[PDB]
């Protein structure tokens, strides 16, 4: 009826100016989203300054990273007792804008990369493919570094992208900012 | 080490720093939240104005909240066809700062109530007891009015509380904001 459809002018009405504001929101919330990274990565830099200073990683507190990682309960499920002696090695995990995840390495025996990169596109995962040095490939069993594949019945393909991204979240969210809390253990 | 020592200083240092912005930034973001919540609010109003304008829900385009929901995966779930017949007396819907939603009703044969009212502190659930006329008592079966239980081998505990609070969020950040598009069924 007419009455009625005058009435549903005005809610279409009301909804796009909903819409506008919505906008605005969302604007607003990735400038302060910005500002704040921005703010943040002095204090990483400083960090990574502070425990880089070498042929181990982070020399100036020995196995950092390692323990970091160790003491988190998302994280510690995917890190094998042979993944220790690469992360021993590991200088600074970064997080760049989704958001792409970087594992700095000293010099290892194990592969030649000095960065592992992983993107996550917010859809489909990149991840670098390491360069494991002959008899080095420690993926020959399940390993922490089965994480750096490219992805996009199913549910195998939902769940190793479920538990993959759940993995780089806690990284890139938990680690990241407070590192130095769960190498302590106090998180 | 006294070496590795003065590191961690350093690093415990920057990590309260850290904290300090991170301090910052969710007081910013609490600013920015409660801006638009009050952006939107004059729109809830003006929406509810229009439909509210009586002794069935929404008299200017009926059953309105009903499609919406109806319209709704999530929600349509919870939505016993013998409900039906009671939603379509609802006036409007309203969140509040967690959060507390209110159903607003339309005198109606099934309950006194003006108001159906579910707090969610975030923990415990608050809801209002409905005050079913005497043989109106639609539970007497499933009902979306189950819903309004106040609660605190214990799956059941955490099941009942998991997808009662997954429908209220649906409510409160789906439905509330875009209740005609559910309406005309283009989301």
């Amino acid at each position: 009826t007419e009455e009625q459809k005058e009435t549903l002018k005005k809610l279409k009405l009301y909804q796009k100016e909903y819409y506008d504001y919505e906008s605005k929101f969302e604007y607003e919330l990735f400038l302060l989203r910005q500002k704040y990274h921005d703010l943040y990565g002095p204090i990483y830099d400083k960090r990574r300054e502070a425990l880089v200073g070498a042929k181990i990683g982070t020399p100036n507190l020995p196995e950092f990273w390692l323990r970091a990682l160790r003491n988190n309960n998302t994280v510690s499920h995917v890190i094998e007792d042979h993944d220790e002696e690469i992360l021993v090695y590991l200088n600074d995990i970064r997080c760049d804008y989704g958001f792409i995840l970087s594992f700095y390495f000293a010099t290892n025996p194990f592969f030649s990369n000095s960065v592992l990169t992983k993107t996550y596109h917010m859809l489909h995962t990149e991840a670098t493919v390491i360069d494991w040095y002959d008899n080095k490939n420690i993926l020959k069993r399940d390993s922490f570094f089965h994480f750096f594949t490219s992805h996009k019945e199913v549910a195998q393909l939902e769940m190793i992208i479920e538990g993959d991204y759940e993995v780089a979240l806690t990284i890139k969210e938990r680690i990241i900012p407070y590192a130095v809390d769960y190498y302590l253990g106090i998180i």
